[PDB]
C-alpha cells in the first residue's frame, strides 16, 4: 500500500483519523485528532495491532531495530517514535509528520500495528529517568486504532 | 507475520474477537462472535482497513484475482469469501475455519484489512441477482475490525 489510514478511538472524548502516505523513502502522516487537553500529547506505532485490551494489548513502542526511545529526529530512536502532536484550546491537534523511518511495506511495515495517542507529552528521552529512555513519558493511552490499507 | 487478530465493533451489541495463523501452509482462523441473531450471517475480508465512515468504508470484499462472489469451496470467489458464520439461539457464533486464500504476508495478506460480519446469510454467489455475484446478498455489515499483527 501506498496509502494507509487509522482510526483512533478510546474509552474517553478522544479520537481521529489519521492518514499515512508513501513518498519516496519517508511517510507523510496527517489528519486530526480531537477531545485532546490542550499541549502535548504523544504520538507513537506501536507492535501490535490488537485492541483485545484497549490500548494496552498494542504491546511496546514498535522497536524492530532495538535501540533507545527518542524523539522522530534523533538517530537513537525506536521506529516507532513520531514525536508529539498538539493540541490547541479547543483540543483539537491538526497531525502533519514527514518521517524517514516508519514504512508501508516491507520487514518493518507499520500496516496492522497500532497508532496511539497519549494523555501526556512524550519528552524524547531527555526526561533523565529510565521511563523517558522507553516511552518518554507520555502516560496512559487516550486514543489508538491499528493501522490499515486506505484505498 | 505468523499470528493476527481482529476485534468485531458496530453501532449496535454484535462484537467478537477473531484469531488468524498461520499453520503449515494455511490460515487457521478462529473465535466467536456475539449479539448475533440465530442462523447464518455472512463473514468476509474486505479491501481496505478503513473505519473512517463505520464498516462501510472497507470496500468491497477482497479480490486481488478480480473474480465473482462465491463460497469458501468455490473456485469462482473472492479471496476474501469465507462463506457464514451460525450463531445458535443463544446469538453465539464460534469460528472455526482454514481458508485456502487468505495468507498473513504477501500478495494475498489480509493484515490491514478489514473483517466484516454481515445482517443476513451469505448465498454463496447463487442467489440469481447481481448483487448475488458481488456480495451474496449479505447485506448490511453489523460489525468490523481492521485485521492486526498480533504478539
Ligand atoms: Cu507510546
Ligand atoms: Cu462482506
Ligand atoms: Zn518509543
Ligand atoms: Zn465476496
Amino acid at each position: 500500500a501506498t496509502k494507509a489510514v487509522c482510526v483512533l478511538k478510546g474509552d474517553g472524548p478522544v479520537q481521529g483519523t489519521i492518514h499515512f502516505e508513501a513518498k519516496g523513502d519517508t511517510v507523510v502522516v496527517t489528519g486530526s485528532i480531537t477531545g485532546l487537553t490542550e499541549g502535548d500529547h504523544g504520538f507513537h506505532v506501536h507492535q501490535f495491532g490488537d485492541n483485545t485490551q484497549g490500548c494496552t494489548s498494542a504491546g511496546p513502542h514498535f522497536n524492530p531495530l532495538s535501540k533507545k526511545h527518542g524523539g522522530p529526529k534523533d538517530e537513537e530512536r525506536h521506529v516507532g517514535d513520531l514525536g508529539n502532536v498538539t493540541a490547541d484550546k479547543n483540543g483539537v491537534a491538526i497531525v502533519d509528520i514527514v518521517d524517514p523511518l516508519i514504512s508501508l511495506s516491507g520487514e518493518y511495515s507499520i500496516i496492522g500495528r497500532t497508532m496511539v495517542v497519549h494523555e501526556k507529552p512524550d519528552d524524547l528521552g531527555r526526561g533523565g529517568n529510565e521511563e523517558s529512555t522507553k516511552t518518554g513519558n507520555a502516560g496512559s493511552r487516550l486514543a489508538c486504532g491499528v493501522i490499515g490499507i486506505a484505498k
